[PDB]
């Protein structure tokens, strides 16, 4: 699905994304568009082997399974084929175990890189929520 802006936020905040962990739901829309352009069957095959997926682009290294990533863990106990629903819920539920691990939003490398310290909330703006 290739979620709409203002489409993207209103079912992050339905989700219980907004302000979590103190991130505004701004933060999260920036992430998402520079991760993913909003399509949630996103992929991207990583170097490593390893390979992200969905809105959040959410890596098969640690935070879910799609049985070719040796050595890798499932922390979220999803096949990553998951994060790439219409619906967001397993991506949203993943993002706040990531979001929460220890580097907050560091963890998505296109957020520091985009959105950190941006005008983030301009990503809501004229958004009815
Ligand atoms: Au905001
Ligand atoms: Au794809
Ligand atoms: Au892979
Ligand atoms: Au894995
Ligand atoms: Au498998
Ligand atoms: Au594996
Ligand atoms: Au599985
Ligand atoms: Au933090």
């Amino acid at each position: 699905k290739v979620f709409g802006r203002c489409e993207l936020a209103a079912a992050m905040k339905r989700h219980g994304l907004d302000n979590y962990r103190g991130y505004s739901l701004g933060n999260w829309v920036c992430a998402a568009k520079f991760e993913s352009n909003f399509n949630t069957q996103a992929t991207n095959r990583n170097t490593d082997g390893s390979t992200d997926y969905g809105i959040l682009q959410i890596n098969s290294r640690w935070w879910c399974n799609d049985g070719r990533t040796p050595g890798s863990r499932n922390l979220c106990n999803i096949p990553c084929s998951a994060l790439l629903s219409s619906d967001i819920t397993a991506s949203v539920n993943c993002a706040k175990k990531i979001v929460s691990d220890g580097n907050g939003m560091n963890a998505w490398v296109a957020w520091r890189n985009r959105c950190k310290g941006t005008d983030v909330q301009a990503w809501i703006r004229g958004c009815r929520l």
